[PDB]
């Protein structure tokens, strides 16, 4: 379970849900030649586990091109759960049609697909929020499902927005709305629950921390709480995702400690433990090369 957890290939944005008592973790490929240029991101792939620590590799998921509407360009994504379908929210970069990035959702019977957009269109077009006149501020989606069943869609570069989602999941419910208390907020928002708080931590600055807030209602007020986690090892981007599983949270990540040169482009997934504090803040993450133990089901 030595970070970087897989060595034959760079993974970058991590999500992942548990499912059956397994979890499952998504990642898009870094397929950059260097660090010299930038992002190439064609497809994203799927990683299962039932203890933390061995990982079975399910290959591609799902393609950016797999979206008629989309130019390419397989950014940051996430997956969650709903009545038995398995729903795949996802950055791309939209056609001309529509320029810039965009939002996308895909669905699937399993955790593993077969993946397909839901829609056959976007779910969050550039053009629908103009607050900013930036052409990728409509990137890295968080979904959410409250305990009273009530879906959200949290997402944004530089302007962190959320919506309602219908039971459906493919569809905006009512207003998109701007979040507030988020200081120096960034981008890749990931939303969780635990005990009676509210978590959205974010990428923070520029090159990344991670910070986060707490909040006692989906809605907010966020109250700002300070940093989670400190630069990650060569790379500018953190991009995080947090999960309970089996009594234990993780805290799921990328680096560019990976090789051969790894670096901003070339990136590679990482898991440490996270752990709360009496109060339910949580403690600074500590960036290891260890990583965590196995935590089986007994
Ligand atoms: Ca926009």
């Amino acid at each position: 379970a030595e970070n970087p957890i897989f060595t034959d290939v760079f993974t970058a944005d991590p999500a992942a849900l548990v499912h059956k008592g397994r979890v499952y973790l998504y990642a898009g490929r870094d397929e950059a030649p260097d660090n010299t240029t930038f992002f190439v991101m064609n497809e994203w792939l799927v990683y299962s586990s039932d203890d933390m620590a061995n990982w079975e590799a399910h290959g591609p998921g799902l393609r950016a091109k797999d979206f008629t509407w989309a130019k390419g360009d397989a950014w940051a994504s996430q997956v969650i759960e709903r009545n038995g379908k398995f729903y795949w929210y996802v950055t791309v970069r939209h056609d001309d049609t529509k320029p810039g990035f965009a939002i996308g959702v895909a669905v699937g019977d399993s955790p593993i697909g077969p993946f397909k957009d839901a829609l056959g269109k976007a779910l969050i077009t550039n053009d629908m929020t103009t607050d900013t006149p930036i052409d990728w501020d409509d990137i890295d989606p968080s979904v959410f499902i409250d305990d009273d069943g009530q879906a959200y869609l949290f997402w944004g570069n530089t302007r962190p927005r959320y919506a309602k989602l219908k039971k459906n999941m493919v569809e905006l419910d009512g207003p998109i709305r701007a979040i507030e208390g988020l200081p120096e907020f960034t981008e890749a928002i990931w939303v969780h629950k635990y005990q009676d708080n509210y978590y959205l931590s974010y990428a923070m600055g520029f090159p990344e921390k991670i910070g986060y807030a707490m909040g006692k209602s989906i809605k907010g007020p966020w109250v700002y709480k300070g940093i989670l986690n400190e630069v990650a090892g060569n790379t500018p981007t953190n991009h995080q995702a947090i999960i309970e599983f089996n009594n234990k949270h993780y805290f799921i990540y990328h680096t560019g400690a990976g090789r051969p040169d790894g670096g901003q482009y070339r990136r590679s997934v990482s898991i440490d433990e996270l752990f709360y504090n009496p109060d339910g803040t949580i403690k600074r993450i500590v960036m290891t090369t260890e990583g965590v133990a196995p935590n089986k089901s007994p």
